């Protein structure tokens, strides 16, 4: 599924990502943008043998198991494939454990790299939420 941008933000805020961690609403979005431009089914491997997975491109190494990555410790509990589904639920709850887990949105190179220091709000502008 590719989610329209304020349908995006909608589900992320319902699903509790807004302010979550400290992280407004546009940052989730913004980062969604650049992950996978809000599509589910984005994939893309890595170098290191790992694959990212889903809106938020969250990886096969640490996070969920996808069967083929060395040394995965599977901290989701899920299979990757499940971070493809059009209901996002399985995404967010493991976004959550990532961006708890020390480094906050720094996880996330796009976020880094194209929404950190910019004026994130404007991701969520023009939305009924
Ligand atoms: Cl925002
Ligand atoms: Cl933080």
């Amino acid at each position: 599924k590719v989610f329209g941008r304020c349908e995006l933000a909608a589900a992320m805020k319902r699903h509790g990502l807004d302010n979550y961690r400290g992280y407004s609403l546009g940052n989730w979005v913004c980062a969604a943008k650049f992950e996978s431009n809000f599509n589910t089914q984005a994939t893309n491997r890595n170098t290191d043998g790992s694959t990212d997975y889903g809106i938020l491109q969250i990886n096969s190494r640490w996070w969920c198991n996808d069967g083929r990555t060395p040394g995965s410790r599977n901290l989701c509990n899920i299979p990757c494939s499940a971070l493809l589904s059009s209901d996002i639920t399985a995404s967010v709850n493991c976004a959550k454990k990532i961006v708890s887990d020390g480094n906050g949105m720094n996880a996330w190179v796009a976020w880094r790299n194209r929404c950190k220091g910019t004026d994130v709000q404007a991701w969520i502008r023009g939305c009924r939420l």
